[PDB]
């Protein structure tokens, strides 16, 4: 038993809620919150800009030191950093950005990072400003992630859609 509330159960291991991941994060203090990162860890907008703002820019300061030491992530890759005031850890995961021409096949590789963590609070990778179809993203999530994932879909119209079309 864990502390997530109000989720709809999609499969054995995937759950979905209409929620603001920042607010869900501040209430659950999950062990892991997933950020929809880019390779430079420049958290300017979307989920990343919201998570970072909620940390009063501490996420960005930590991220800039990470990049200065290690260089950029790979598309499809990830790193574990602090969760600051939102979670124990933040798993920064880079899904492909269709608005940058990146290969959508890398979305499966991105979701594979979730399997290194038993339970995660996460957004749909490559959704929103990353330009992928959130329904395809949900299908890849369900078919790739084997650990327990709690998906927060900020928008209500899209949520209800994702549920109604789910196979
Ligand atoms: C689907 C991916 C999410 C990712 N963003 C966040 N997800 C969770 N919590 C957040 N807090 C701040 N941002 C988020 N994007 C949206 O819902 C934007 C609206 C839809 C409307 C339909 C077409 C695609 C864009």
């Amino acid at each position: 038993v864990n502390s997530f509330s109000g989720y709809l159960k999609l499969t054995d291991n995937v759950y979905i809620k209409n929620a603001d991941i920042v607010e869900e994060a501040k209430k659950v203090k999950p062990t892991v919150v997933v950020n929809a990162a880019n390779v430079y860890l420049k958290h300017g907008g979307g989920v990343a800009g919201a998570l970072n703002k909620a940390t009063n820019n501490a996420m960005q300061v930590e991220s800039d030191d990470y990049i200065a030491t290690n260089g950029p992530l790979k598309v499809g890759g990830s790193c574990v950093l602090s969760g600051h005031n939102l979670a124990k850890h933040c798993l920064h995961v880079v899904g492909p950005n269709v608005n940058k021409g990146e290969d959508i096949q890398l979305l499966k590789s991105a979701y594979e990072n979730f399997n290194q963590h038993e339970v995660l609070l996460a957004p749909l990778l490559s959704a929103g400003i990353f330009g992928a179809d959130p329904i395809h993203s949900l299908r890849v999530c369900v078919d790739t992630v084997r650990t327990n994932v709690y998906l927060a879909v900020f928008d209500k119209n899209l949520y209800d859609k994702l549920v109604s079309s789910f196979l």
